[PDB]
């Protein structure tokens, strides 16, 4: 029961319906022939010819009518049908037209922050890759200092190739053993003596001088002293005194 | 558009036959019969006209109202396909640049991913160096240390050993005889005096000799921890 | 469907009635102008039934173009229908993949902001390593070096001290009983001879005891330097 716009309403089936003339056909055997004139009985029999015929003309057109208005009706069903599908069309390319906006607009966004990510990845790397050589430097200079270091903990003996210098004293067992070198020797004249000498030589001694005896006493003395001069010889050659 | 004159009925110039106009006694029976039905014809006829005229009308009338939604159709139609051929467009650039952007963030996941390798790497290296390092700092010797240090090892060195830089030890000393006998470490008063009278006395003469005798004992004692050392052979 | 035969018209043959082929008084007053009025409207009704057909034929051929515009109309919809569905299609599988590309940049972005922390850390820890080291070269005692190396620490070693890879200095020697009374380093003399006697005459053999305590007292003195250093007690 909707919209009713003028001139619209299904096909009018009555527009089929023909009309049929009820009059006999003229027959001139039932005209007045004394008193119509030939003309006017010309006129008669013609009228009643087109009489007919405009009624099957009226009847065509009627039925001319019907088909046309039959094919609207079909036109009618298409037409909103079609408009049906319009509707829903418009309505579906205006949702894509935002969702294909907003798209858009994503990608400039991811783009920006790619173009960032770019630009840190780069420089990770530059600083990783001279990272690595400072790394295989240092490690070369380890190992080297490694091989080369006296080690406070090795119980093997280990040698320098140098002098060594070191500060008030040397010990061994934690004992101290040597320390600074004792000054204030005046060096021994004479001559020094390092071959046999016997610790333990007695000296015979009577109740009368006895030159013999007193000699062996004087000369047990000198190459006494003599031997002590070498001793201290060797502690000034080593330097433990001045 | 719709032809108006379609709607408008034939005005018939006059009917209203009655039977009672019609000449008698001129007209034969079947013609008077016959001029009374086409009066009827022609009423039905008209009316026939008519009701065709007014159906070719309202067709008229509907073909103008169906060619008004037809053009509101075309219409809609060719903007529909302007709309959409132009979201076509846009529709495969945008993925086309979306394909652009998966293989940049993919080359830019490789990089992180093999940074993330190398770092890793680098972090076993550091700490490995820190900790051989560490161990150095802890068993080296020190030049510059001042507290005591020690060596769980015996020492040799080259030419000489010094404190405060004068030389204290240097190369064992050779060209020495072992000394023979058995050495004193025990007490001995370097102030030991002695009695010399005039005349041979025994007794005096016996005491210096035995005071060499002990001294030199003590010189064997100091000459056997010299070469128990090593500072000479 | 446009049937021609509509256009037709139905030619009805008109020769107008007039009142000099009428009879010259037979019918009446009526009757006279109802055949005048009859042969009028008879040709006003043919007029509109070849009207109306006309108006049936136009509103036909009309409905036949209408048809082609339908059907093309039809055929466009159903493309755009099938353009705009397989459009639903692709977009959404664009947002899809701008969706997955914003997880994966955004997952990237938070292993780049973790890598430039350890890389900065890592920097923190190899200059402190490389700091390290150069402190260690400066500072420790090298087995290959030539020049004399100095400490500004006392030594301790165990078992013995060696110079040239002979033993020169152990562990203190001990026994020992101090030595006691006045030390001489003063002038001495190894080769300073002894004129015995004769007779025992020449008293003088206090030259003998004299050099006897000069001797051991610089015995004394030599004890005091070794018992000084360490070597012995
Ligand atoms: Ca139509
Ligand atoms: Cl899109
Ligand atoms: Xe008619
Ligand atoms: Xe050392
Ligand atoms: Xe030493
Ligand atoms: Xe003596
Ligand atoms: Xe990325
Ligand atoms: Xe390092
Ligand atoms: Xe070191």
């Amino acid at each position: 029961g909707a919209l009713v716009p003028r001139g619209s309403h299904m096909a009018d089936p009555s527009l089929n319906n023909p009309v049929v003339i009820q009059a006999t056909r003229l027959d001139a055997s039932i005209l007045p022939r004394n008193v119509f004139s030939k003309s006017y009985l010309l006129y008669v029999i013609a009228q009643g010819t087109d009489v007919g015929a405009i009624a099957g003309k009226a009847n065509e057109a009627g039925q001319g009518a019907y088909d046309a208005q039959v094919k609207n009706d079909e036109q009618d069903v298409e037409l909103a049908d079609h408009e049906a599908r319009i509707k829903q069309l418009r309505i579906d390319v205006d949702d894509h037209e935002s969702r294909i906006t907003a798209n858009t607009k994503a990608i400039t966004a991811l783009n920006v922050r790619v173009t960032t990510a770019e630009g840190e990845i780069a420089s990770l790397q530059t600083n990783v890759s001279a990272l690595d050589g400072r790394v295989t430097t240092a490690e070369n200079n380890i190992s080297a200092l490694q091989a080369d270091y006296v080690s406070k903990t090795a119980t093997t003996s280990q040698s320098l190739a140098s002098p060594l210098n070191v500060t008030t004293s040397y010990s061994v067992g934690g004992k101290k053993v040597v320390g600074a070198r004792q000054t204030g020797w005046t060096a021994a004249t004479g001559t020094a003596n390092k071959g046999v000498f016997d610790a333990d030589l007695t000296f015979a001694v009577s109740d009368t001088y006895t030159q013999s005896e007193i000699q062996a006493i004087a000369n047990a003395l000198i190459t006494e002293r003599r031997r002590t001069k070498a001793m201290e010889d060797a502690l000034r050659a080593h330097g433990l005194i001045d």
